[PDB]
Order: C-alpha cells, then sequence, then structure tokens
C-alpha cells in the first residue's frame, strides 16, 4: 500500500504548500531512478528515437526498416531497453507542450504486431492526453481525468510486488492517477506512445 499511502500524502502535505518538496523527497527515498533508454529496435518505423536514445518524435513518412519480432508495426509505440520484474522503480517524462502523448508500462509480451486495444487486459497500463486538454487513462473504457492544471513533466512510478503503478505532475508533486493492485506475472517494459505530429518531443528525463 505504498503509492496508496504517496497518494494520500500529496493531498496532506498539498494543506501546507509542501506538496512538490514532498514529492521530491520521498521519489528519491523510495523508488530506484530507472535510468530509460529508448530500445530503436522497438519502435513503430513512423517513429524516431534521438542518438542520445531519450526522445522519440513522428516522422511524416514511414522509415525503411526492418521487420524484426520486438518492432511494433501497428502501434505507434516506442520501449525501454530494460524491463521489470520486481522492486519499486521510477522515471519522469518531459511532455512539454505537446497536445497528445501515452505513456506507462506494457506486458513484455504484448501483441506488437498488428492491432490490439491498449488496455490492462492486453498488457498496456497508460494514461495521456489527446487533443490538446483531454487527459485519460486507456482503460476499457477510458476513464477521462479531471486536472487542475496540465503537467509539463510527469512521473512514473512501479511498484511491482503491491502492483501499483502511479503518475505524479513532477514540478508540483499532485497525483494523478494509480492503477491499484494489478496482479503482474510477466516483466514490465515503459512504454511511450505518440500519434501526432508536432514540433516538440517527448523526452525521458536522465536519471
Ligand atoms: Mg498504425
Amino acid at each position: 500500500k505504498l503509492l496508496e499511502e504517496l497518494r494520500w500524502r500529496s493531498i496532506q502535505y498539498a494543506s501546507r504548500g509542501e506538496r512538490h518538496s514532498a514529492y521530491n523527497e520521498w521519489k528519491k527515498a523510495l523508488f530506484k531512478p530507472a535510468d530509460v533508454i529508448l530500445d530503436p529496435k522497438t519502435a513503430n518505423p513512423i517513429l524516431l528515437v534521438s542518438e542520445d536514445q531519450r526522445s522519440v518524435q513522428r516522422a511524416k513518412e514511414p522509415q525503411d526498416l526492418p521487420d524484426n519480432p520486438e518492432r511494433f508495426n501497428w502501434h505507434y509505440c516506442v520501449l525501454g531497453c530494460e524491463s521489470f520484474i520486481s522492486g519499486r522503480h521510477y522515471w519522469e517524462v518531459e511532455v512539454g507542450d505537446r497536445k497528445e502523448w501515452h505513456i506507462g508500462v506494457c506486458s513484455k509480451n504484448v501483441q506488437r504486431k498488428g492491432w490490439v486495444k491498449m488496455t490492462p487486459e492486453n498488457g498496456f497500463w497508460t494514461m495521456g492526453l489527446t487533443d490538446g486538454n483531454k487527459y485519460r487513462t486507456l482503460t476499457e473504457p477510458r476513464t477521462n481525468l479531471k486536472l487542475p492544471k496540465p503537467p509539463k513533466k510527469v512521473g512514473v512510478f512501479l511498484d511491482y510486488e503491491t502492483g501499483d503503478i502511479s503518475f505524479y505532475n513532477a514540478v508540483d508533486g499532485s497525483h494523478i492517477h494509480t492503477f491499484l493492485d494489478v496482479s503482474f506475472s510477466e516483466a514490465l517494459y515503459p512504454v511511450f506512445r505518440i500519434l501526432t505530429l508536432e514540433p516538440t518531443a517527448l523526452t525521458i528525463c536522465p536519471a
């Protein structure tokens, strides 16, 4: 129940204006910083992974790449290089002023060729933004989120043993959403999805 605890901590510390400083303290104390690198071999050919492997953008047209087994050939998705089968981990993602993006984790054994809906039942635990101002969790059905402010930077937190995945506004420390009590039985990868063509990339913050 640690990520449940911290959700409630963030309300408690809001009453004293210490929600940001609390966030920075507990994330460092409790969660190992995943130093997340994007795996170019997994990226849909319409996506571009930066040379430093921290940023992803969309191309106008697909690139000519091999259809190797690890590559998403339909979903506009890319994975981090390493997966987690235990412990507590976190990473922060700069979403900036992008009007569309989805992030979170997925199972190692998600279907990478063709389409299935991105939902927990298919091994995706993600949330994000669409159409400039619609924040949603990619549940079945989709759940609308009401956020007091648009986040520019998002913290993703995995507690594998307890089965919790949390999302925080990493600038002000406010809770966005938690998937509670999931029964993981597979390795989990960080996952990132971009549909739109926009000037701003999606960028992982280094550990
Ligand atoms: Mg497609």
